C-alpha cells in the first residue's frame, strides 16, 4: 500500500503511486516522469486520471499502451486547474518529458514537489521567484558531500573529444554506448554529430526514442546498423565479452571499438579528475565509464534548497535506513542554521 511521502495532503492527488493498485480517495494520479520505478503498475488496463507532460504522456500512449482517454497532459510553465486545485509544472532538468509540480492548496499552503531533478541556477528564475513554499518533497539521491562530479558539459566535451581523435586515428573503429532508459540522449548524440554520423539502435529504442517529439533527435537516429558508426546497445552489453559479441556481427566492417558506459556517481570522482580518466583495456576494445548525472551534486542541491527556504523538507530518495534518515536531517538542519531561515 501507497506510503505517505507519495500522498499530497489536503487534496486527492498521489505522485508516482502507481504499484499499489487502486488509492483510497485519490481521485487524480500524478506522473513526474517516464522511468521504471516511478511509473511501475501502469498498463493498458489503467482506468484513473494521469496527470503528466506531453512527452510523458507520448510515452504512456506508445510504450505501456495506456488508454488516450485517461492520459492528461499539461503544457509547462502554465497555471492549470485540475479538480478544483491550481497546479504548475516546471522543467525538472532530468530526462525528457520529466516535470517538478507545484500545488497551491486550498488552504493557502504552497508545495513543490522536485520528481527526480538536477538543481541549476536558472531554477530561480522560473516561476519558483514569487511566492513562499510551506513544504518540499525533494529528489535527495546524492544527498552526501562525498556525492561530487562535473557538470554535463564537461563531461560532453570529453566523450566528443575522445571519440573524434579515436576515429581520425583510426577511420575502421566504431563507437559503441549503453542505455537501460530515456535519458543521458545528449551523449550518443552529440558523439555521432561530431563524427558525421547517424546513431543505429533497436526498433524498440527507436521507438522509445520516436515517442520523445523533437526534430533534432529523429534526424540522428537509424536503424540501419551497417550505415552507421555510432551504435546504441543495452547497458548490459557494455563489458568485454559483449561487445566482442557484437562485433563479430558487423561482417568486418569495423577493427577496434571504443565504448561508453554513462554511469551516475562512483567511488572513482573521489579520486580522478574527468581530464585525467582513461579506459579498461581487452585487445582492440576500450571500455570508459563517464560520470554523467541527471541528478543534483551535493553542492547543487544545498544552493537550490537555501535559495527556496522551505518551511519543511520530505526526501523522497534514500528513505528506507535509519542511519540514511539520521544523515540527511542532520545536513537540512546545517542548511537552515548557516542560511537563517
Ligand atoms: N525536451 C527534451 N529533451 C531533449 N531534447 C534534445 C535535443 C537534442 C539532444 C538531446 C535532447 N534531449
Ligand atoms: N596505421 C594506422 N592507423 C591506426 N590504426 C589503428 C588501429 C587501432 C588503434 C590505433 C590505430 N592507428
Ligand atoms: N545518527 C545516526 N545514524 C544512525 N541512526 C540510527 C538509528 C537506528 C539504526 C541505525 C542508525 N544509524
Ligand atoms: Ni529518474
Amino acid at each position: 500500500t501507497c506510503p505517505f511521502y507519495k500522498k499530497i495532503p489536503g487534496t486527492g492527488f498521489t505522485v508516482d503511486a502507481f504499484q499499489y493498485g487502486v488509492v483510497e480517495g485519490c481521485t487524480a494520479y500524478f506522473l513526474t516522469h517516464f522511468h521504471s520505478d516511478h511509473y511501475a503498475g501502469l498498463s493498458k488496463h489503467f482506468t484513473f486520471p494521469v496527470y503528466c507532460s506531453e512527452i510523458t504522456g507520448n510515452l504512456l500512449k506508445n510504450k505501456l499502451h495506456v488508454q488516450e482517454q485517461y492520459i492528461h497532459p499539461l503544457p509547462l510553465d502554465t497555471e492549470c486547474i485540475v479538480n478544483g486545485v491550481k497546479v504548475v509544472l516546471l522543467d525538472a532538468n532530468h530526462c525528457p518529458g520529466a516535470v517538478m509540480i507545484l500545488f497551491y492548496l486550498p488552504n493557502g499552503t504552497v508545495i513543490l514537489h522536485t520528481g527526480d531533478f538536477r538543481a541549476d541556477p536558472s531554477m530561480e528564475r522560473s516561476l519558483l521567484a514569487d511566492q513562499k513554499v510551506h513544504m518540499l518533497y525533494l529528489d535527495t539521491t546524492y544527498c552526501s558531500p562525498e556525492y561530487t562530479f562535473p557538470s554535463q558539459q564537461e563531461v560532453i566535451r570529453f566523450a566528443i573529444n575522445t571519440a573524434f581523435e579515436a576515429v581520425t586515428l583510426n577511420p575502421h573503429a566504431l563507437v559503441v554506448c549503453g542505455t537501460y532508459s530515456i535519458g543521458k540522449e545528449k551523449v550518443f548524440l552529440a558523439i555521432a554529430d561530431v563524427l558525421g554520423s547517424k546513431v543505429g539502435m533497436s526498433q524498440e529504442k527507436y521507438k522509445t526514442l520516436q515517442c520523445l517529439n523533437i526534430p533534432e533527435i529523429n534526424s540522428l537516429i537509424t536503424t540501419d546498423m551497417c550505415s552507421s558508426l555510432v551504435h546504441l546497445l543495452p547497458m548490459m552489453q557494455i563489458n568485454f565479452k559483449g561487445l566482442q559479441s557484437h562485433l563479430k556481427k558487423c561482417g568486418g566492417k569495423y577493427n577496434q571499438i571504443l565504448a561508453f558506459r554513462p554511469t551516475g556517481w562512483t567511488h572513482s570522482n573521489k579520486f580522478t579528475r574527468i581530464a585525467d580518466v582513461i579506459p579498461q583495456t581487452k585487445g582492440n576494445i576500450s571500455i570508459y565509464g563517464i560520470p554523467y548525472s541527471e541528478h543534483s551534486s551535493y553542492l547543487e542541491m544545498k544552493r537550490f534548497v537555501q535559495w527556496l527556504k522551505p518551511q519543511k523538507i520530505i526526501p523522497t530518495v534514500n528513505v528506507g535506513t535509519w542511519k540514511s534518515r539520521s544523515t540527511m536531517e542532520k545536513y537540512f538542519r546545517e542548511w537552515k542554521l548557516e542560511a537563517g531561515y
